[PDB]
């Protein structure tokens, strides 16, 4: 399945489609669920641990990805609407940022699919198109690709387990 | 103080400018404190009641307004970021749409002037052009102007209660 991004010069947005071979209702969990999480987010490579993380409207979440070396990345936001299994809402900053303020509003949209399959849309809306452009040069279309495949993975391991 | 507002055609933001002859802490503390706020908030005529409010990083809030004939008007969100008197950055959601999932992120800046007065920078980035469109078209910049002189006549009263 192919990871579909638009990034069109001039726009301080990015939208990201992409389509998984498994009912909306695993991937929404495989988001919602703090054990399920932290196995496919962030690029190859990295580790993810959760400082907090609630998957509900008003909720809080932060976590610190280690890179394959030491390097620790940490995010944080709130979300803004959680309704399952249609769309998740929330801010997002990377706190490794020089200066503060830079923040992201993300929302995610999940559909349904002829043959139980779903179809995944992120939007990324910047404070800037700098800010959005920075964000792509940090090769972000790369890790996005990496966790997607991740997340295949996962899903299969999903899939068996149900039946 | 003129309002001044940005809404570039082809753009999903809004920028808003507007200063204050007040301190920013004053000012601050008339977006923080709940009796405050509900007293210059919302356009000319209309009354505003809380339901959630809590003004600090992943807090939520909530209130809902009606207008000189009663009509009411629903809104939440939650904030990424409350840090004084530096800034204030959340989601918006007008309950009142027919769909679901317009959310707004919006960043409050304030910034301290000669004469220890303030610089309001509001920084309102939509879901889509359109969304930004319809905000204009629903008379938000009358709206905006009206609050903010609302809000000039409460900092004279929290001026004179000062010294």
């Amino acid at each position: 399945n192919p990871t579909r991004i638009t990034a069109e010069p001039g726009k301080q947005e990015i939208i990201i489609t992409r389509e998984f071979d498994a009912p909306r209702e695993l991937v929404f969990k495989a988001f919602t669920d703090p054990d399920l999480y932290t196995q496919w987010i962030g690029p190859r490579g990295f580790t993810t641990a959760l400082k907090i993380f609630e998957p509900k409207n008003g909720g809080s979440w932060q976590y610190i990805q280690k890179d394959p070396e030491g390097n620790e990345y940490a995010f944080h936001g709130v979300n803004h609407d959680v309704t399952e299994p249609e769309r998740i809402i929330s801010t997002f900053e990377f706190e490794g940022l020089p200066e503060k303020g830079h923040v992201i509003l993300d929302t995610a949209r999940f559909e349904a699919l002829p043959g139980d399959r779903t179809k995944l849309t992120s939007h990324s809306v910047f404070q800037t198109i700098e800010d959005r452009d920075g964000m792509l040069q940090s090769g972000m279309e790369e890790g996005i690709n990496d966790s997607y495949e991740r997340l295949d993975e996962l899903l299969e391991k999903m899939k068996k387990l149900e039946h």
